[PDB]
């Protein structure tokens, strides 16, 4: 079967600087395949608790967020220093909306996030924000740029989360269809859940070519949430034989760590 | 705008209530624009029997419907519940699955088991409308399942309900099943499939969308998805759905949107849940 992996970030949905290890701990025996540990830059205590997660945990590879400044991501370099397989996890904009200031051209400024990053990490994954909204020929070119640069995973997020299954669907095709090099990099999904359509958002990206999927425990999120890790694994498990996809996550496991998470967050 | 009816069940399925408080949450439902409001199920108890009854006069703008089991009898009582409402409904239903009738209706066979237009005849003469569920149809086959649907319409049936009853079918998978029927049961057009979709794999909304958009012009729902297990489909997400997409999907409903909000708060509350 075609492995699908999963980016969990419910850390950043909120803890102290060991309640956060207990939590990753949870979801490496989950068998998550990439826990963002946090937003270094923010200050001493996110980077030190970034550090702590990357000495912790070490079999799932731990990401940081970041802008996309080259100030920045050497922090987040510095933070994932001692991670066995660290990311850093950067973006900008896409859509003619968030442009506008640049120009569609110096936008091009995230190649030289990406190559900034790649040299000072394992896993690069650059996500285009409101991706859902973006001229779909121009985040095509956006696309082919980033992973030309370096990038490993390449994010197409529904910013928004008004988007209905076989659009969002329709968009990962596209860019499948699209992209002249999509084959050396995976493209991940990022559903938010205001319509309540976030897991089938999920997996509609799944059945066109996306592997990975963005999500946390519960869905727990900012507005209304995001994708809930819980429903897109559970829901690819019962149709493997239609679906034909693999999350390592560890089943069993699935329910009472989730009930850890959820209580211990508070949520 | 093509018109997409909601049938909401919060009042039955959502089963934790108070036949005062049962008017409240009636009503409320029906200052929001609703099409169907299943009130209970008479048999149960003299209670329920009763609280229909009180609804029906109290609310009297939709179609007051109620949950029965194919007995005539059964049915009998159901319609004498309804006596008062203005619009009545009487839904009713049979398994549509080789497993059902193989192991749970054990007696009969695909071909007895079509004693379910016997059902339709009954409950159509004390009833305005008569909505037939066809059980388990996400399991049945498909050939079957619409020679029930074309037999079942072609014996009065106003609305024949398609609900996944597992409740672990794939949007696109449901789709299907719904598309099949649009294109092979000879007489659709004389009435419509309602989709009743369950949140177990949390995806009922978007499979009621999936439904909607292969030609099932209603849908079961409840305030919250309220209901047995994972629930079934919320009411305000497909709503707000179809609304949020009405020039691209080309639908719409009578619900007052700018109700949605305060009156899942006061549902909700009332229910403690």
């Amino acid at each position: 079967g075609k492995r699908i992996f999963v980016f969990d970030t419910t850390l950043r949905d909120g803890l102290n600087t060991e309640e956060k290890i207990i939590v990753a701990k949870a979801l490496d025996e989950l068998g998550v395949d990439v826990i963002e540990a946090g937003f270094p830059v923010s200050s001493p205590g996110d980077f030190n608790s970034v550090v702590e997660i990357t000495k912790a945990v070490t079999r799932p590879t731990i990401c940081a967020l970041t802008r996309a400044k080259e100030a920045d991501i050497n922090i987040a370099g510095e933070a994932l220093r001692f991670a066995k397989r660290s990311r850093i996890h950067t973006g900008i904009g896409s859509s003619d909306i968030h442009i506008e200031s640049t120009r569609e051209n110096i936008l091009e400024m995230a190649v030289a996030a990406v190559k900034q990053a790649k040299k000072v990490v394992h896993e690069v994954e650059f996500f285009c924000e409101d991706a859902g909204r973006a001229d779909q020929a121009f985040l095509a070119r956006m696309v082919e740029a980033v992973i030309e640069a370096g990038a490993d995973v390449v994010n197409i997020p529904d910013t928004t989360g008004y988007m209905l299954p076989w659009q969002y669907g329709e968009r990962i095709k596209y860019l499948m269809d699209n992209v002249s090099n999509i084959d050396k990099a995976i493209l991940s999904a990022h559903c938010h859940n205001d319509l309540g359509l976030a897991t089938a958002n999920s997996l509609a990206a799944l059945q066109n070519g996306a592997r990975q999927v963005e999500c946390t425990i519960n869905g727990i999120g900012e507005r209304a949430g995001n994708t809930a890790l819980e429903e897109v694994v559970m829901a690819m498990e019962c149709h493997k034989e239609t679906l034909g996809l693999e999350t390592g996550i560890n089943h069993k496991k699935l329910v009472p760590i989730s009930h850890l998470v959820s209580t211990l967050m508070r949520m």
